[PDB]
């Protein structure tokens, strides 16, 4: 397995052509796997190719640079298209500022655990901020960014039956002018580095450090170290976490074509040459591609005149095959056969599972609707099921824990509803549950909120204390 450092998921067509080639020739699987952290992975690199892979990444200006700072995410397709550039420039700066000097920031012993950061452009939460340690929520005025609201402490990983572990959402620290960004970023990393419990790795994460010392205590140290005082949180709202599948207008005569790629797995399948179609678009595309946090790919900045050009290839290659709004809002992790920590299938199970969910949605007359549904192959939480309305957490081969209760924007953790059950048992529950939502839901009420309001599942109000029954 090889993964790239790709801030904000922006990758050029030239770099793309380089990855399509290597993946095709130098890997067992021969596929490109877009991750939900806006980057790519190769699966099955032969040890002889471990050298040419780094060279290949480098020749195109890429790198794979662990208990370090992971890919810094950034909202991929904002409604106010102009805001992307400075947000993306900031995600890129934070990423570079947090890189190891090989360690004034990381420390010699580095970090207790992996540190995850994001730049969010409301009203979109496609990057799923509550799954991350440090979050920069962009505040704009007159089309220019002016500062960031800082949310710290997100994390989703749990351990089966271990009430000492839990998923936690990020806490609000305050508003910081744009100039204090790197200082604040640096301060959060260092206090976590110092305060973070290093002995027990399962308790090293920031979400744990925050619960032990307290948000306000953590906050004061961040202000002390940063040389600033946080200002009050400035109003921000989210409306969803999905991608804008299809064409959307960008700035000027620019357009963006977000392609839905199931499981982010790019490979040529019989009659659906996804991998070649993307190579073909890469060769004629004026611009970049953007890897979304929903494992999809955006063909960004297509001049209005080139729309038909690109659409012809995407269409012919099966890259624009129509899916239901449900499939578009469902996610799973890689899991088998490559993940060594896998307990239950995820990526290889999602497709057929969703076929089943689509039938249920149809059967209840809600086929134009969607439920944020995610399947994670083990509790480490890579598929982000702990921020979904319906989350399936793998417990053993063919058995998952069923969580319900999250919401569409992902600001609530789903409590466990049923435990260690199989697919036919999972579907029987959802058949009934969807049946009720379809008939009892209020105007525009999501499935998650319904289960909570209808007394179907108690909400998780304070993860550290009431996540576990
Ligand atoms: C590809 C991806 C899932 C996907 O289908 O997209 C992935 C895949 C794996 N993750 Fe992850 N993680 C991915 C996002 C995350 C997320 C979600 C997120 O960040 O948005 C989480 C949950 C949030 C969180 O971090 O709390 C996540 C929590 C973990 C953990 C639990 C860590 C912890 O703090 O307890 C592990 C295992 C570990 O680190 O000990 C892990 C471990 C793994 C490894 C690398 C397995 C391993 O340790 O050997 C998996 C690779 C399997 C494979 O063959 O691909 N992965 N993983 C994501 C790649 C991210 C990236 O490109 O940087
Ligand atoms: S959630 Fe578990 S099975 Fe799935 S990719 Fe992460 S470590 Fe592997
Ligand atoms: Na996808």
């Amino acid at each position: 397995l090889l993964r790239c450092r790709l801030p904000g998921g922006v990758i050029t067509t030239k770099q793309w052509q380089a990855i399509d080639k290597f993946a095709g020739e130098n890997t067992i699987y021969g596929s490109i796997r877009l991750t939900n952290r806006q980057t790519f992975q190769f699966h099955g690199i032969l040890k002889k190719n471990v050298k040419p892979v780094h060279q290949m990444l480098h020749s195109v200006g890429l790198d794979a640079l662990n208990d370090m700072n992971r890919n810094v995410l950034c909202t991929s397709n904002p409604y106010e298209s102009q805001l992307h550039a400075e947000a993306y420039e900031w995600a890129k700066k934070i990423s570079e500022h947090l890189l190891p000097r090989t360690e004034p920031i990381l420390g010699q012993t580095y970090l207790p655990r992996k540190f995850k950061t994001t730049v969010v452009i409301p009203p979109q939460n496609d990057i799923d901020l509550h799954a991350n340690d440090m979050n920069f929520v962009a505040i704009a005025e007159n089309g220019k960014l002016v500062g960031f609201n800082l949310l710290v402490g997100g994390g989703l990983s749990i351990e089966h039956g271990n009430k000492k572990t839990y998923a936690r959402t990020a806490s609000e620290f305050g508003y910081l002018p744009l100039e204090h960004t790197l200082a604040v970023a640096e301060a959060v990393v260092t206090t976590q580095r110092d305060w973070g419990n290093r002995t027990d790795r399962k308790n090293a994460k920031t979400k744990y450090t925050l619960e032990r010392v307290g948000v306000e205590t953590f906050k004061a140290e961040v202000e002390r170290r940063a040389g600033i005082k946080f200002e009050p949180i400035r109003p921000y709202e989210f409306t969803g976490r999905g991608d804008r599948i299809g064409w959307v207008k960008g700035i000027d005569d620019n357009w963006h074509l977000t392609l839905f790629i199931e499981n982010g797995r790019i490979l040529d399948y019989p009659a659906r040459p996804l991998k070649t179609g993307l190579l073909e678009i890469a060769k004629i595309h004026k611009g970049d591609f953007r890897i979304t946090a929903n494992q999809n790919l955006i063909i960004a900045g297509v001049p209005e005149s080139e729309k038909a050009k690109i659409e012809k290839i995407a269409k012919e290659s099966g890259l624009m095959n129509a899916v239901t709004p449900q499939r578009e809002n469902s996610m799973a992790c890689v899991s088998f056969p490559t993940c060594p920590l896998a307990m239950a299938e995820a990526e290889r199970f999602l497709p057929s599972f969703i076929d089943n969910i689509d039938n249920l949605m149809a059967k209840h007359g809600v086929s134009d609707e969607h439920i944020v549904m995610r399947v994670t192959g083990c509790p480490n939480g890579c598929g982000r099921a702990m921020l979904a309305e319906v989350g399936l957490v793998g417990k053993a081969p063919g058995r998952y824990n069923l969580h319900l209760g999250g919401n569409r924007i992902g600001t609530r953790i789903p409590r466990m509803y049923k435990e260690n059950i199989t697919e036919p048992e999972i579907l029987a529950s959802l058949d009934e549950l969807i049946g009720r939502w379809a008939k009892e839901r209020e105007a525009g009420e999501g499935f998650g909120d319904f289960t909570v309001r209808a007394g179907i599942i108690r909400p998780v109000l304070d993860p550290a204390r009431d996540l576990w029954d």
